[PDB]
């Protein structure tokens, strides 16, 4: 594969992930979008060079490396018009930085308006020598990364501004109801051997209940975080969350189906739709024949624990936090609201507005969107989830950061002591109260917002401007990032 220095060149092409012809974006000549790789401490430097002409899925982007703290490296994150301006088409830009302190499954995209459901989203393994799950597993490469996705046959501007599926992409490959003959995704195993499968949800706005016929699965890591092992025999994987499970290949030579139950759409499997094949090696080269058995154990995010059971940053109690920020969910005007507020682009990025004057919130665009916080402080926030708003649950998310949920959906019990950590939380049904604390450690601008990529279009963001007064000193900027600006203005309405 590629990794951790490579050329990224995203453009358009056609492509048939479900046997429907269309033109979408590829990156480095490919779709899906490629894995990239590297080793803990490893330096990424990333050179994304963009050549796509295609004004309706748009000429511009910008990637966000999904999970990376990226401290002293805001510049680098990705948002446009957060973090930086977008990459004009003709151009190249540099995404220089260090994984000193992270290891784990994370995930790349386009974070330009809805670009990555058309295709700019790719997976990222950043391994580490000394895993302490190193020894639960055989198997651990290209091959047991597995992405889930959602495709549509009409382009992300083309289509409803909340749209729904037509297929599951299983590693880039599904079938439609018109389409039910196009080709599976097949995962190989050895009999006898045990995999750490890497599940990555890819999606825009669906979030799959996944599962494999005959098959347990050990949960070991969420998101990027070392967990405790934790046997489900089925995984809700929300968008832009990641599970790591060991599969332990001990059954009968065979195929099994891999199912993926998305929450809208087509929610069943007739014909193979959310489906994929587990093969053993040796087992003939056809559509399994296994039945689906209900699921006793499913994964329940409140039961996990970190591996090191590390506790919430904060005291043990509500508003044990040197700010608290309840998030109060809307929507009208066909606009999502957070307190008020509806979230649109600033014409200056966030980062540029800090390193040129801005001292505080208010000083900042777009106002009532950013929240000031203070330095080596202990944040809580809240989500309380609602009707008020459509399209729940909402897997919300924050960059720059883990953060420990204290609280997840479905449950009541608030966790102090050993919560899970992670980057993707779902906010759930309307009833829940989703808490999520972590410490201030990262002087920047970081984007927290709805992943459900419709959603964040229409404003479900806030923007986090974390120890302002420091942000100018630990983010150094590349020349070419402060030439992004002025050359994104200069641009044209279609060559954007
Ligand atoms: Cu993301
Ligand atoms: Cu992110
Ligand atoms: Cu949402
Ligand atoms: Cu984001």
């Amino acid at each position: 594969s590629i990794g951790p220095v490579a050329d990224l060149t995203i453009s358009n092409g056609a492509v048939s992930p479900d046997g429907f012809s269309r033109q979408a974006i590829l990156v480095n000549d490919v779709f899906p979008s490629p894995l990239i790789t590297g080793n803990k401490g490893d330096r990424f430097q990333l050179n994304v060079i963009d050549n796509m002409t295609n004004h309706t899925m748009l000429k511009s982007t910008s990637i966000h490396w999904h999970g990376f703290f990226q401290h002293g490296t805001n510049w680098a994150d990705g948002p446009a018009f957060v973090n930086q301006c977008p990459i004009s088409t003709g151009h190249a830009f540099l995404y220089d930085f260090q994984v000193p302190d992270q290891a784990g499954t994370f995930w790349y995209h386009s974070h330009l308006s809805t670009q990555y459901c058309d295709g700019l989203r790719g997976p990222i393994v950043v391994y580490d020598p000394q895993d302490p799950h190193k020894s639960l597993y055989d198997v651990d490469d290209d091959s047991t990364v597995i992405t889930l996705a959602d495709w549509y046959h009409l382009a992300a501007k083309v289509g409803p501004a909340v749209p729904t599926a037509d297929a599951t992409l299983i590693n880039g490959l599904g079938r439609s109801i018109d389409t039910l003959n196009a080709d599976l995704a097949v995962i190989t195993v050895t009999k006898g051997k045990r995999y750490r499968f890497r599940l990555v949800s890819l999606s825009c706005d669906p979030n799959h209940t996944f599962s494999i016929d005959g098959h347990s699965l050990t949960v070991i890591e969420a998101d990027s975080v070392n967990l405790k092992p934790q046997t489900v025999d089925s995984i809700q994987i929300f968008a832009a969350q990641r599970y790591s499970f060991v599969l332990n290949a001990d059954q009968d030579v065979d195929n099994y189906w891999i199912r993926a139950l998305p929450n809208s759409g087509t929610r069943n499997f007739d014909g193979g739709v959310n489906s994929a094949i587990l093969r053993y090696d040796g087992a003939a080269p056809v559509e399994p024949t296994t039945t689906q058995t209900p699921s006793t154990q499913p994964l329940v995010e409140s039961a996990l624990t970190t591996l090191e059971g590390t506790a919430a940053p904060g005291n043990p109690t509500p508003g044990g936090v040197d700010l608290a920020l309840n998030m109060a969910f809307g929507f009208a005007g066909g606009r999502f609201t957070i307190n008020g507020a509806s979230f649109t682009p600033p014409t200056v990025p966030v980062l540029l507005q800090i390193l040129s004057g801005a001292q505080s919130a208010q000083d900042l665009l777009p106002s009532g969107s950013v929240y000031s916080l203070p330095a080596n402080a202990d944040i809580e926030i809240s989500l309380p989830a609602t009707s008020a708003a459509p399209g729940f649950p909402h897997p919300f998310h924050l960059h720059g950061h883990t953060f420990a949920v204290v609280r997840s959906a479905g449950s009541s019990t608030y966790n102090y002591a050993n919560p899970v950590y992670r980057d993707v939380v779902s906010t759930g049904s309307p009833g829940d109260n989703v808490t999520i604390r972590f410490r201030t450690d990262n002087p920047g601008p970081w984007f927290l917002h709805c992943h459900i990529d419709f959603h964040l279009e229409a404003g479900f963001a806030v923007v986090m401007a974390e120890d302002i007064p420091e942000v100018a000193a630990t983010n150094p900027v590349p020349q070419a990032w402060s030439d992004l600006c002025p050359t994104y203005d200069a641009l044209s309405p279609d060559d954007q």
